[PDB]
């Protein structure tokens, strides 16, 4: 079943690579927790492993124990084998992008964290609530 008291994260991208943004926010309410300002080069999944991320850092600041929903089964398994596997080539174009998510994967080595992370299931609830 869904869990309403839960952040559901989402990512926003153009291309491939192209423009990324991701976003939390509150499953029940729909009310913005936190957004990442537009990164010019960047992929989906690289996104979406950094919103889970960034959820996870948002959630352990404020000593949440609230799941988060990522409708990413490819992120959600990055983020729990602590390797962001991307293809993305690394050149200067693609610095920032390959940098945060670097240092992501270097957040998830160096911290312990409480919070499930769940699969939200598209087909059966409709779409994800940090949906752009």
């Amino acid at each position: 079943e869904i869990i309403w008291e839960s952040l559901s994260v989402d990512v926003g991208s153009q291309g491939n690579p192209g423009i990324v943004e991701y976003k939390g926010v509150d499953t029940k309410t729909g009310e913005v927790l936190f957004e990442r300002e537009p990164i010019p080069i960047g992929t989906n999944n690289m996104g979406e492993f950094l919103a889970i991320v960034h959820g996870l850092r948002y959630l352990k600041e404020r000593n949440s124990r609230k799941p988060i929903y990522s409708n990413s089964q490819t992120a959600i398994k990055w983020v729990k084998d602590k390797k962001a596997k991307s293809t993305l080539v690394r050149n200067e174009e693609t610095a920032l992008i390959w940098k945060l998510v670097d240092e992501a994967e270097e957040w998830l080595n160096t911290h312990t964290y409480e919070t499930p992370i769940l699969k939200w299931q598209t087909d059966k609830w409709g779409e994800i609530k940090a949906d752009y």
